[PDB]
């Protein structure tokens, strides 16, 4: 006998209580706060995702996430998740196989891999494939039944996330104070909403051997709301001149842009920290807040 992290028992009747026959190899990851993610294969020869909620308040974001993912599968020119199963004690959907953009072993802090700031393929297939995804229309969104942020709710929003942070935290004075300047730095935002995926980075996108978008994973996060959203963790990986790239090809490929955009762009990556804290707060988990309150009090 052999101690394995999975249970295999335990997961076997979960997904052949939803229609799924486990069988053969395994990896789970149990690193997440809100779910188990295993990878399973099932009796189809095929690689399958079980994406397992921890508990009822999780549980009960999978009917709206089903729905968003329902609408855009035909409206996007790269995969995402197909969740066959779809319920609250389990979602699971049949794998992407194509890896993601960065590789990085649970548990660990650094990546083994991120797809590298030269790869030409990458780079525009994001930008156009980021041009579809907020070409998607509202009025899909709404029907849809997801959570719509008109520009002034986009811009309500952070105020409020800030203000939370201000609640809960002691934050450095100079911070604080850029937060409030570009809240009032008229600007800066746009006016105009789009469907965002907004959660997006190299980790949920996925990518073909040649390097070129064909997927993005983890939709939880999904809503209507400002485009900028889904740049600024481009911003942080590839930095100001793989933004540049970025906002031009978007732009040609038909995404709308304004004149601060790149600005605008710096300003959410900057917000991160609250979006962090709010994240460490939320999960009560001790680590996470030591990191935040760390990164709050120190100067920029
Ligand atoms: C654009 O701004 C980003 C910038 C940066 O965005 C992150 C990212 C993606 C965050 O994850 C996100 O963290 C939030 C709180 C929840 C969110 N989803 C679960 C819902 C999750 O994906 C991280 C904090 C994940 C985390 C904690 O394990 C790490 O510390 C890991 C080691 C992380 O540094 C690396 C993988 C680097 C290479 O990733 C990048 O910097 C991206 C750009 O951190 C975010 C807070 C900001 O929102
Ligand atoms: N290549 C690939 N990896 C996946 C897929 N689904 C999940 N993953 C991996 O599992 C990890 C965490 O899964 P995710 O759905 O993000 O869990 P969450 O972050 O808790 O919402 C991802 O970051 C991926 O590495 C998929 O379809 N294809
Ligand atoms: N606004
Ligand atoms: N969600
Ligand atoms: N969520
Ligand atoms: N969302």
């Amino acid at each position: 006998t052999v101690v394995t992290t999975a249970d295999t028992s335990q997961l076997y009747a979960l997904a052949a209580r939803h229609g799924l026959k486990l069988h053969g190899p395994l990896t789970v990851n149990e690193l997440g706060l809100d779910y188990r993610i295993v990878i399973a294969t099932v009796d189809d020869g095929r690689r399958w995702v079980l994406r397992i909620p921890r508990r009822a308040e999780v549980s009960a974001k999978v009917e709206p996430e089903a729905r968003v993912l329902a609408m855009l599968k035909n409206r996007l020119p790269f995969a995402v998740p197909d969740w066959r199963v779809a319920n609250a004690e389990l979602v699971a959907y049949p794998m992407l196989e194509d890896s993601t953009a960065m590789v990085i072993q649970p548990g660990s802090s650094t990546p083994d891999w991120v797809v590298p700031q030269d790869s030409e393929v990458f780079a525009e297939s994001f930008a156009t494939a980021l041009a579809a995804l907020h070409a998607v229309p509202i009025s899909a969104a709404v029907d849809a039944g997801m959570l719509i942020r008109t520009p002034t709710q986009a811009r309500q929003k952070v105020a409020d996330d800030v203000d939370r942070v201000r609640r809960e935290f002691v934050v450095n004075d100079k911070r604080l104070h850029r937060w409030q300047r570009w809240l009032d730095d008229d600007s800066s935002w746009p006016d105009f909403s789009v469907v965002v995926h907004g959660d997006l980075y190299v980790g949920h996108v996925l990518i073909d051997n040649t390097e070129r978008v064909s997927g993005m994973i983890d939709w939880s996060e999904a809503r209507v709301d400002d485009p900028a959203i889904d740049m600024a963790a481009h911003l942080m990986v590839f930095g100001e001149e793989g933004l540049a790239k970025l906002l031009l090809t978007y732009e040609a490929a038909g995404g709308r842009v304004w004149p601060r955009l790149a600005h605008h762009i710096a300003e959410r990556l900057a917000f991160g920290a609250v979006t962090y804290a709010l994240f460490a707060l939320d999960s009560g988990n001790e680590e996470y807040l030591a990191a935040a309150k760390a990164q709050l009090a120190a100067a920029e």
